């Protein structure tokens, strides 16, 4: 199980992925996603430059100890680069072990804990009427959870967000997006009811008070939750929400360490962590922080957008599926051709995941095919107050 | 006046920088450091990728919204790469907007606040006796402070005893004992005050490898010698990690060098469990993020310490000088002196004398990158150790 080669994949099949694969002198592989959205290139240089060329000659069945040596040893510690390049490896390492071991993920992690894996679908609309054409179209299609998210009237851009090449420039009134929302939610209630999931996502646009008045204003309609309120590198911002409201509150796709959301988990700040397994220091960091977020309650709720790779989303099915502490799984739906790159043995059928059981976390990467589909850079948008204040998007 | 082109610079005379260059459509440029090491390429193509091209075009002037543009912008906040290639931008923004002012930075700062900047020197030997030795030479060079580190004996390789930290391609590997330093260290502070006097201010690098109840034994335990600082006791990612050490010790603390974010260090100063923070400019995001973290500081009576390795380069020396004379609770700027080479690679006009830098007074930072010198040395890949405990527990270096 001794390294000998290890290598990033740089492809874009619909949009940019970056993937670590390392194999050993045996022949067995293991492949990690590595994708940083609109900024991919820092985690494709530190993983190439600084850190393939220490994986030679590891020994690739001592996951825990090349995490730490990773973690530690680069000096500079956490941060999105940083932990990205340290998940890939640790995803490849757990996927190596599983198939050395001769079981899916799932097993080598402590078994199945769920029969399916619930997930739920993104519902947008320009109107509040084309959101709830969009949340007929998916309950149709089987989702039991839907995240709703409409335009708001005098505005012209709320929240693939790497659509233009720089970053794109949309506008922001949070007044008016504070006054329109809970129309949206009492909408889907009206005409879905009450058995129906449904989730929000404010997408850091508010302050702390801002976001306590909403979400008193929309606790008649029961979100499944309330989704990053307010920016949170100071952990105590969610303080006053939490104080002020009952609706369920999530955070962290933005995070890359359990020092980013420790203080909000032990002061039962939120209901659900979102960090995912690629952007979160892979399977053995993110063990640590669903199991801290099991002794207040917290619960699982990986981010699972376009731009996490097939390999998270596989990853993420397999951890899922162990779990105690399970939430829910994003499902934005990838490409065919992502699809074709990312051959996969994870299932949706019915609104749920079902894990692989092929060794493994189920994933590979066709490299011939991923090398006909080049990079294209794309950044994520920015916004701006309707003064020209550099806000958060 | 706009940004007409911005780029990177890789050199190594000596050892690895990164220089960010940005040029206004008038000619008129200014440049930041982006130096990040054993990792320096992730900075270099963040800012080469995903940062360089999003600045042409936009008003150079607008340092406070180019800073927000960055840090927000990116999606994905903090971070050592990220906070780097913030910093370098921030950097070279500031240097241009002084040259367009007609003064050196540290008059667009706020003006001076001292005369000079008191410095300290890296004094370290295999043995106390060694290490003594060095404190000697660089007493005799003007030095009012001294940072002192030696052997533990039973320990082959301890941090700062030889020094230039990324020596090997890929990371070394290094052997701890805690236990052993701990029972020696108190001997060599013992020694430099039986030798030197009290007048002397004597600083110490715990480099990260206590726990917080050790460093309390430690701290208690140098006490009588009345270090300047202890610094960097304990891994401070969980700040509460500061706790233990502050309530049970008065020798004076120092952390950050390895922090880039004033969310790395609010409680530890709001709590008033450091006395000075080490985060630099090329780390912390710059000018703009630096003057907030130091404003912060100042509320609690903690005073600055900018890490300054020979890794962070003469831009961001120049540039912390600047900084170091402006800011009223200064505490202390570390010097280690750079190679021959690498000064002439970057020409500027601070100054050391009688143990102090002594701010430039050209317009700018007073810092320059030579580009045709820089070209005459390629980047070669060197890495920082890694440290092990005597069970092979991968420990923190
Ligand atoms: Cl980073
Ligand atoms: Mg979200
Ligand atoms: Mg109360
Ligand atoms: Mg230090
Ligand atoms: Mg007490």
């Amino acid at each position: 199980l001794k390294i000998r080669d290890a290598y990033t994949i740089v492809t874009c099949p619909g949009r940019n992925f970056v993937t670590l694969k390392i194999v050993t002198e045996s022949g067995t592989h293991g492949i990690g996603d590595a994708t940083l959205n609109g900024r991919e290139m820092a985690v494709a240089a530190y993983l190439d430059e600084h850190v393939v060329p220490a994986l030679i000659g590891r020994d690739a069945g001592r996951i825990e100890d090349t995490w730490q040596y990773l973690y530690r040893g680069a000096y500079w510690r956490r941060g999105p680069v940083t932990m990205t390049a340290i998940a890939a490896v640790d995803m490849a390492l757990w996927d190596i072990k599983a198939k050395a071991a001769g079981m899916p993920l799932y097993q080598l992690l402590g078994g199945k804990s769920r029969e399916r894996v619930m997930t739920y679908a993104h519902c947008t609309g320009q109107t509040i009427e084309d959101c709830l054409g969009e949340v007929a179209r998916h309950v149709e299609l089987g989702y039991r959870a839907v995240r709703v998210q409409s335009g708001v009237p005098g505005i012209e851009t709320t929240y693939e967000p790497a659509d233009s090449s720089l970053p794109a420039e949309h506008v922001w009134s949070t007044e008016k997006y504070l006054n329109h929302a809970p129309k949206l939610f009492a909408a889907v209630r009206e005409r879905f009811g009450d058995d129906l999931h449904v989730l929000h996502d404010v997408h850091h646009r508010l302050t702390p008070i801002e976001a306590a008045r909403l979400g008193k204003a929309v606790e008649p309609y029961h979100l499944f939750w309330l989704e990053d309120c307010v920016p949170a590198e100071n952990q105590e911002s969610l303080r006053l929400i939490r104080e002020h409201t009952t609706t369920p509150l999530a955070i962290g796709e933005v995070f890359n360490s359990i020092h980013d959301c420790r203080e909000l988990i032990q002061n039962q700040w939120i209901d659900y962590i979102r960090m995912p397994l690629t952007h979160g220091g892979g399977i053995t960091a993110m063990r640590r922080v669903a199991d801290l977020a099991s002794l207040y309650h917290v619960r699982t709720g990986f981010h699972g957008p376009t731009d996490l790779s097939p390999v998270c989303l596989g990853a993420a099915i397999h951890f899922d599926t162990w779990v105690p502490n399970f939430g829910i799984q994003e499902h934005m739906p990838h490409t065919d051709e992502t699809d074709a790159v990312f051959p996969h043995d994870y299932r949706f059928e019915d609104g749920h995941f079902l894990a692989g059981e092929s060794p493994g976390h189920g994933v590979d990467i066709d490299e011939e095919l991923a090398a006909k589909y080049p990079y294209e850079r794309a950044s994520l948008p920015v916004n701006r107050l309707e003064d020209g204040t550099l806000w958060h998007w």
